[PDB]
């Protein structure tokens, strides 16, 4: 298995690592039909989403998607610094594949 | 996908954005039959609800409804400021569709 | 939908509102067979329970019962002030139907 | 329904109350096959477990077992004082049936 | 049942105890397909993973796997010192079987 978020990120196509090194500026969450998602933004202006579960996801990712959203909420509420984000860049806003927190 | 609560709120009928810029004043939770819901109010007295799951909700919203309630509870407890709320105004109290929080 | 806990409480038989205005004094949780419940007490001596799931509950209440217990534990741990409790008084201890929190 | 931990503990055979009046000293959690459990210790020298779910448990105890482990973890992390523990004395280490915390 | 993490760990093949006595330096979580996992690292340079649920795991471990990840995230956020880790050394990074934390 990969040992860092970057090794993991590189195993997928259409992804890139954004080094954030900052807490989340804003947290947005929706329970509206077909837009069950979360959006985060940083002081930098960067904006990312955890996509609505869809046909592209396998069963195993379903539980992971709910965990990622749980993680973003608590990270935001605790003003925890995010290290890096591995995101899919073929989506607007870019989609979160993985996250690392340090410091 | 939409990248802000405003973009998201613009995709639905019967909705509007309320700029709260304040923490939740009170949190109310019910497990009473047919009233399994949450109600929050702000200092202004303005009140909102997360609706009891019903026919107007599609399957993907089931987990989202539960998450929204988890979110309101923890934001109340942490005295976290709510920035805006996208709500359906065809319900009383107005019904929460999305929420944003900012630091 | 009702706008306050008192409004909600009035829709049911065998209920009453207790104005608490205090943090929880003790929290008790049991996983013993047929006694899977939670009991809380206040400096006032007032004791309340979240009942063991049973035939008196409809499907929609199963998740609500679990959430209420989650709320009481975190409310206790954070020393969060409870405003009111809507309880069924046809049980001993009085059974929790809804709770409101405000400082 | 019982109103106190002592009251509840008394309804069962092979159980007894331990007055802890202390925070948990150490917390252990295992996901090893057939040993999916939690072990806690106190400066007193006492060790206790939340048993691996098994044939001795009824269905209604399933969610309760998972809740108890959630409780012990957060109790440990917040250095919350435990009042009493109701345990089955017919297991080694003693098995937790109910817990109480007081302010 | 075992009373300490070392006893427990010894009940399995391909395991060993890593003594940490330090908080988690970084927390990494992935929702990427087939890589739904968590990786943690320490200032020592040691790196560990909670494996993607797989054919080696029995059902009782599935729920336990999700708990371990919940535990690692909150331990990280609270900067709680970890005492020991029982890990499977036939995986890279080594795989977490159990954790222990002490006051
Ligand atoms: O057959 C195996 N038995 N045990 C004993 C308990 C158990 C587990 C599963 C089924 C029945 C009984 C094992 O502990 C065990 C471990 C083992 O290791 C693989 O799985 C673990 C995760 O449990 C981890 O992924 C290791 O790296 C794997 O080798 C294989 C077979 C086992
Ligand atoms: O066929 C694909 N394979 N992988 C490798 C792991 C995997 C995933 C699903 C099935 C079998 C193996 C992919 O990672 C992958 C990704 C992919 O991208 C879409 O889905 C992701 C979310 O997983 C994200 O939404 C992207 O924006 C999408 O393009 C497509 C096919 C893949
Ligand atoms: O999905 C929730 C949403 O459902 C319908 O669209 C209703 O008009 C709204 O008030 C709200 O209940
Ligand atoms: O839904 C729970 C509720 O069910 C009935 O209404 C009972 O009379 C109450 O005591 C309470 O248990
Ligand atoms: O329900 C749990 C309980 O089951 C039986 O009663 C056993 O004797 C106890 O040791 C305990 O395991």
């Amino acid at each position: 298995a990969p040992q860092t978020i970057t090794e993991l990120c590189s195993e997928y196509r259409n992804t890139q690592i954004y080094t954030i090194n900052d807490k989340i500026l804003s947290y947005t969450e929706s329970m509206a039909g077909k837009r069950e998602m979360v959006i985060i933004t940083f002081k930098s202006g960067e904006t990312f989403q955890v996509e609505v579960p869809g046909s592209q996801h396998i069963d195993s990712q379903k539980k992971a998607i709910e965990r990622m959203k749980d993680t973003l909420r608590i990270t935001y509420l605790t003003e925890t610094k995010i290290d890096k984000l591995c995101v899919w860049n073929n989506k607007t806003p870019n989609s979160i594949a993985a996250i690392s927190m340090k410091n």
